[PDB]
DNA sequence: AGGTAAAACGT
DNA sequence: AACGGTATTACCT
């Protein structure tokens, strides 16, 4: 558990042991709504994947950003929460001091080589997001309020859990492009899972 | 009024 | 290649 910010932790390896299974999950989840890289508002396709579980998924579309009950390709819910995913998430927020967060949202990200996530805000009540890599490892950027605020890099390794809130919450953060590299359990990705409490 | 796109090129 | 401009507006509710 270390100090990242006001309301932030970073838990090291946290989701190590739980890892092999979260990826199982992932694939079982990606099987039914499969990863898409979607496309801004704006017109540019994202490099990151991604795909979402639970009660509400993360997606774009012409007007902006929504969180939505429906996967806009399948035209079906999204997937079931994974208990797996679940159950971590709720371990890692009691650790990080966040005992009374109840996640209805997943969003799982897959990052090719060179695909990144430029420096954004969470936002869309007032809960913390819980974040978990898997595989290969990147670097993170955590600033503040302002997106010209000081940033803090750190890299974050396989099974490690960042968790933001309170007066954090709204931080700027983001993803550095990909460097390529080998994972004995995803290969060549890097997977993250983005817990939210996004629907009241 | 106030929130949101840019979660996306030049130096 | 780290930093910051752009939304310094347009278009919604
Ligand atoms: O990949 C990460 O660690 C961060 C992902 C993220 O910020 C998001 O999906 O909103
Ligand atoms: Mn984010």
């Amino acid at each position: 558990q270390e100090p990242l910010a006001a309301g932030a932790v970073i838990l090291r390896r946290f989701a190590f042991n739980a890892a092999e299974q979260l990826i199982r999950d992932i694939n079982d989840v990606a099987s039914q709504s499969p990863f898409r890289q979607m496309v801004t508002p704006g017109g540019y396709t994202m490099s990151v994947a991604m795909t979402n579980c639970g009660h509400l998924g993360w997606t774009t579309h012409r007007q902006g950003y929504l969180y939505s009950p429906i996967d806009p390709q399948t035209n079906k819910p999204w997937p079931a929460m994974p208990q797996s995913f679940h159950n971590l998430c709720q371990r890692a927020a009691t650790a990080a001091g966040y005992p009374d967060f109840q996640p209805d949202a997943c969003l799982i990200n897959r990052y090719a080589p060179g695909a990144k996530l430029c420096l954004h805000q969470d936002k869309i009540l007032r809960a913390p997001i819980v974040s978990v890599s898997l595989g290969l490892p990147a670097i993170f950027q955590f600033g503040g309020l302002k997106r010209n605020d000081p940033l803090k890099r750190l890299l974050l390794e396989h099974g490690d859990v960042v968790v933001w809130g309170g007066e954090s919450r709204l931080f700027y953060h983001g993803i550095q492009p990909l460097k390529a590299g080998f994972h004995p359990l995803t290969i060549d990705c890097r997977y993250n899972l983005t817990f939210r409490q996004a629907g009241k």
